């Protein structure tokens, strides 16, 4: 068994110093997708250690090693919503911790919940979205469609199922009150990853940003955790152009595969999921303008040190404008043939 030897080494070899992963591992310029997948569970432990969660919460090391491997194992391999996505989202949470002084805004247990939620937030994703669950009358829709956020409820339920697996409950020494709090936070934070939920609370986020963050305001904590989660989830867009071009490839491969399935079901896919209609530069510009940029502008409004993130996302949006002309075929194709007509 592969997990078992992986577990044995994770537990008995000791936790690698976070600096040994990469020289700018803690920088907003680092691209966590550069880390070999085989190295990621140890990197999770290193980040947990560096944020002092292992010692502060007296987390059992065998239990933690098992949990981390179980969470990794709990992801399938669609083009985008896979473990490397969850790992990179988790890494960005770590970056927020290291760069933005979250301890001035949030409780320790909230920051811990955010990170664990990042690890778990897309568990068992099947490469299709909430709309598809309903349209395809999936088991997940049968369970959760009446509440909405079908996939996100599933990701949360999967997280709980991992904790309820013998040897994997990293929280089971917590007080009943603290345990209840952690699982409630995980619920809220994972459900916040539904972009429909983000769009619903957007005005509230703006309102919070304009009056000013009040650390004594419980609703402000809740709003901030949502914004931070969303910021982690979309953080691929805060990297260099090469990263975001690759992530566009992954997203649309996943989306177009769904679209093909919808067509086969006799359903007309959304344009962004229809490989015959989707014009990727215009779609990406739309995503950046209408969704990503305002999120990181809000983050900047709240945390001035986050300015560079917004600036990157803005820069990436302008890059799509710049390359768009390359999507139109001028001259002949390289084979000199018009066969594709
Ligand atoms: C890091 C990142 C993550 C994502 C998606 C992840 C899954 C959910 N997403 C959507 O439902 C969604 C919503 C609105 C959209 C509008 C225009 C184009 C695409 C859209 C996609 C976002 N995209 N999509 C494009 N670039 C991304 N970059
Ligand atoms: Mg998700
Ligand atoms: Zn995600």
């Amino acid at each position: 068994s592969a997990m078992d030897d992986e577990y044995t080494k994770l537990l008995h070899d000791g936790i690698q110093p976070v600096a040994a992963i990469d020289s700018n591992f803690a920088s907003f310029t680092y691209t966590p997708r550069s880390l070999p997948e085989d190295d990621t569970s140890m990197a999770i432990l290193s980040m947990l250690q560096d944020m002092n969660f292992i010692n502060n919460y007296k987390i059992d090391c065998p239990t933690l090693a098992r949990f981390c491997l179980m969470v990794k194992k709990g992801y399938r391999d669609p083009p985008y919503h896979n473990w490397m996505h969850a790992f990179s989202v988790s890494h960005f949470c770590y970056l927020l911790y290291k760069n933005l002084e979250l301890t001035n805004y949030l409780e320790d247990i909230e920051i811990f919940a955010l990170f664990i939620s990042c690890m778990c937030h897309d568990l068992d994703h099947r490469g299709t979205n909430n709309s598809f669950q309903v349209a395809s009358k999936s088991v997940l829709a049968a369970l959760y469609s009446s509440e909405g956020s079908v996939m996100e409820r599933h990701h949360f339920a999967q997280a709980i199922a991992i904790l309820n697996t013998h040897g994997c409950n990293i929280f089971d020494h917590f007080s009943r009150k603290d345990y209840q709090r952690m699982l409630d936070l995980m619920r809220d934070i994972i459900l916040a990853t539904d972009l429909a939920h983000h769009l619903r609370i957007f005005k509230d986020l703006q309102k919070m940003a304009e009056v000013g963050y009040d650390r004594n305001n419980k609703q402000h904590h809740r709003l901030l955790l949502c914004l931070l989660m969303t910021s982690c989830d979309l953080s691929d867009q805060t990297k260099g152009w090469k990263t975001t071009r690759k992530i566009a490839e992954l997203i649309y491969k996943e989306f177009f595969s769904q679209g093909d399935l919808e067509k086969a079901m006799g359903n007309r896919p959304m344009e962004m999921m229809d490989r015959e209609k989707a014009y990727i530069p215009e779609l990406q510009i739309s995503f950046m303008e209408h969704i990503a940029m305002p999120i990181y502008k809000l983050l900047q409004d709240l945390f001035p040190k986050a300015a560079e993130l917004y600036e990157r996302v803005a820069s990436n949006r302008e890059h799509w404008t710049k390359v768009s002309h390359k999507f139109t075929i001028r001259g002949l194709p390289s084979n000199n043939s018009l066969d594709f007509l």
